């Protein structure tokens, strides 16, 4: 009475085959106050299924101490989908990639003894099985699986482990075996899937991800053809442009897949959202997760893409009866034109007329009628006759975005951050350089390295107007070199090269000298074989040269450590622990100073609109509102990349339609109304680089045609 299964044609919910349309929405990348609106917009967008990852490190920050409150209430979210009459594809992982901090693993797991991630490792296996069954049990015990009348029609184990397995060989294959048996062994009564996993054992369905997945078939002829990630654009990286994917192209790619026995297809993302706080975004991943998704980062309709995929869906749902009661038969129409036809014994008949020419329109003749086909398009004919839809004929209105002010300036106070120097009292030292995560345990982005440099009077450069040459190599991702409380300079990396080098002249008077290195991380890596074994922080080499000696290796001497900022230790970001300290009001408030906290109370503007903070006057740091981290800001990181103009037609790659070059990577920083009170709201910014807070404005977001 309540079962979901499959055959060679589709997933089978309660005995019937379904052509399921899905979309991705990650619950922590929005707020619970938004979830109903998103979900409603999704359903009205033509969606039958809501897809989401589970965010393990979000859910178990401490070993033992679990979190499921607020925007991490996973159970709350799914029931909100069920109340909408939509199904859920629950991609549990626990590895999730997702452009999410460390790929979803909690950092503490790294330091469990004997541990190795994503392999045939028994400490990893027990931990993963633990969190997985914990999550399956949770679903079970609120009867959320379709087996029990709930919305979960399938669950995913691991995530795209196939390419990693190829690289690591035998233990990888053992591991995927273990993971599949372990996951189905939880006896969920709905099917399990793995993406990018041809290896996948019965009864698990292997799926694919990509911009296009139409030539995919799964690894047994009795499993159905499922597309778990239709990439609806790309992610934004700090220092990169805003990537876009044209809607005619997404439609063509989906039509192409459905036309050749596509049965299940999920957009990634449908709502991308925001990487709030400092434990969400991954290595160099912008705070904005817009992704050119059908619902934009703020929850608004991204037209025309939203409406165009809505209409695609409508044409599919008209075709669905023919589609579940027949198979795809192809017929040549031309050198780059085909027809894919689903003729049922019953008599239902749907056909897809396609034109793979990326340059020229084409007219074909199909069952006595002509049909024009624009370049790079498919027409859907749910009755083998009427061309109700064509992937390239967009009949929704465009909609430009307007970010319009709502503040125009506020009343700011400033508190300046300690610039620490090495000290004989210092608690936490060692005789060499320590890897950052090992010291901070991802407790803060910031990790001070401090050491003493003895400079005697004999030294030659003291008489002449010379300076000695300091050279600091570090695994990433930002570095500020401080020489006797003097900031000498700042260096930073990229998503593809987070390693950095400072090398320059430093003023060292006679006596003991104080070298202080602040070493910043920008999220942790989330993808790559053994990505969890890459380093952050300074591990050198570190050398001082131009002296009576040749060069002095500062890496073989004593170093002191301070984890995080003093302002963090005083919790200057919260409601309670905010006014513990000496803040500076009025004209004395610091401009263009590095390592500076700011403060301001504001009232919630008028309107329904969603709101962001314009941060273009700022450099880099973290934003907080009423003690809740909006997330990192880095407008000082201007976007690089070849981003010339775009046509929907032709094979899409993610660099094809890029926008926003020469501008801040992210300038507007989404503020959830869900977090504001009508008056008395606390805004706390830690500016890292240097900025002018009097430029910080709120803005209202609105789209018009
Ligand atoms: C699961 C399923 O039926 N898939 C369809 C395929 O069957 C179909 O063609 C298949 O082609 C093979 C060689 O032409 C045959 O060996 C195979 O038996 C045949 N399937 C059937 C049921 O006869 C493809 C063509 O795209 O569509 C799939 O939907
Ligand atoms: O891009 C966001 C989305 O991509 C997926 O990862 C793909 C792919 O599936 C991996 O096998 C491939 O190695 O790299 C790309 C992205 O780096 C992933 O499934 C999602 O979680 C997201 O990262
Ligand atoms: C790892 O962690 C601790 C500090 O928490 C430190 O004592 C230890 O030496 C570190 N080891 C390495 C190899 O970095
Ligand atoms: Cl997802």
């Amino acid at each position: 009475e309540f079962s979901v299964s499959y055959d060679d044609r589709a997933i089978i919910i309660n005995g019937k085959r379904k052509i399921l349309i899905s979309g991705s929405i990650h619950y922590p990348r929005s707020t619970p106050q938004m979830w109903p609106d998103l979900i409603q917009k999704a359903k009205d967008g033509g969606l039958d299924v809501i897809e989401t990852y589970v965010f393990w490190n979000g859910h178990e920050p401490s070993p033992g101490k679990y979190n499921f409150e607020g925007r991490y209430d996973l159970v709350r979210f799914i029931k909100m989908v069920q109340r909408a009459g939509l199904y859920v594809n629950l991609r549990i992982g626990p590895y999730v990639c997702a452009e999410w901090n460390f790929g979803g693993f909690p950092v503490w797991l790294k330091y469990v003894p004997g541990m190795e991630f994503r392999t045939n490792n028994q400490p990893f296996k027990v931990a993963m099985q633990g969190f997985v069954q914990k999550i399956v049990n949770m679903m079970k015990s609120e009867n959320l699986f379709e087996s029990q009348g709930g919305p979960i029609i399938m669950a995913q184990i691991e995530n795209a482990y196939g390419p990693v397995e190829w690289e690591i060989g035998a233990p990888g294959k053992a591991y995927t075996k273990w993971a599949a048996q372990m996951a189905v062994g939880l006896k969920t009564g709905v099917p399990w899937i793995m993406c990018k996993q041809e290896d996948a054992p019965d009864p698990v369905i292997d799926t694919c991800n990509g911009f296009y997945c139409e030539g995919f078939r799964p690894n047994k002829p009795y499993k159905p053809k499922m597309w778990t990630e239709v990439w609806t654009g790309w992610y934004t990286k700090f220092g990169g442009p805003i990537p876009q994917r044209p809607a005619e192209d997404i439609a063509f790619s989906v039509a192409r897949f459905v036309q050749n026995n596509g049965s299940f297809f999920n957009y990634y993302m449908y709502h991308g959202g925001t990487n709030f706080g400092r434990t969400s975004s991954g290595l160099f991943i912008a705070t904005s997760y817009d992704y050119d998704a059908p619902l934009d980062e703020y929850g608004l309709l991204n037209e025309p893409k939203y409406g165009h995929l809505r209409d695609l869906h409508k044409a599919i749902k008209l075709s669905e009866p023919a589609l579940v009661s027949s198979y795809a038969a192809v017929t040549s129409l031309g050198s780059n034109q085909e027809a894919h036809v689903y003729r049922s014994k019953s008599g239902a008949c749907a056909a897809f007329l396609s034109n793979y020419d990326s340059r020229y329109s084409v007219k074909v003749t199909f069952q006595n009628r002509p049909y024009n086909l624009p370049p790079w398009s498919i027409s859907i004919l749910p009755d083998c006759k009427t061309a109700v839809y064509n992937t390239a004929q967009v009949n929704s209105q465009s909609s430009s975005i307007k970010m319009t002010p709502a503040g125009g300036g506020l009343s700011w106070q400033s508190y300046n951050e300690e610039t620490p120097t090495a000290d004989d009292s210092d608690t936490l030292t060692a005789n060499g350089l320590w890897e950052q995560k090992n010291v901070t345990r991802d407790s803060s982005d910031y990790l001070w390295y401090m050491t003493n440099v003895n400079i005697a009077s004999n030294e030659g450069f003291l008489k002449n107007g010379k300076d000695p040459y300091l050279t600091v190599m570090s695994a990433g991702h930002v570095l500020h070199v401080f020489v006797n409380g003097k900031l000498s300079g700042t260096v930073y990396g990229t998503l593809d090269n987070p390693k950095l080098t400072y090398s320059g002249n430093v003023k060292l008077r006679a006596g003991i000298n104080k070298i202080s290195l602040l070493s910043v991380s920008v999220g942790l890596p989330n993808v790559g074989v053994h990505y969890d074994t890459w380093n952050a922080g300074v591990l050198g080499p570190v050398t001082l040269s131009g002296l009576n000696e040749g060069s002095r290796n500062l890496a073989k001497q004593k170093w002191s450590y301070k984890v995080g900022l003093k302002g963090e230790s005083l919790s200057l970001h919260s409601l309670s622990g905010s006014s513990s300290v000496e803040w500076v009001r009025g004209s004395l408030m610091a401009q263009k100073q590095p390592l500076t906290w700011y403060k301001a109370t504001f009232n919630a503007p008028g309107g329904n609109d969603p709101l962001a903070l314009d941060m273009a006057s700022m450099g880099k740091g973290q934003i907080w509102i009423n003690g809740e981290g909006v997330g990192r800001h880095w407008p000082g990181y201007i976007a690089q990349g070849d981003c010339s103009k775009c046509s929907y037609a032709g094979t899409f790659n993610e660099k094809k339609c890029q926008t926003n070059c020469g501008q801040p990577s992210q300038r507007w920083y989404h503020v959830p109304r869900s977090w504001l009170k009508p008056s008395g709201n606390l805004l706390v910014v830690f500016e890292e680089w240097g900025g002018n807070p009097t430029g910080i404005s709120l803005v209202r977001r609105s789209r018009s045609a």
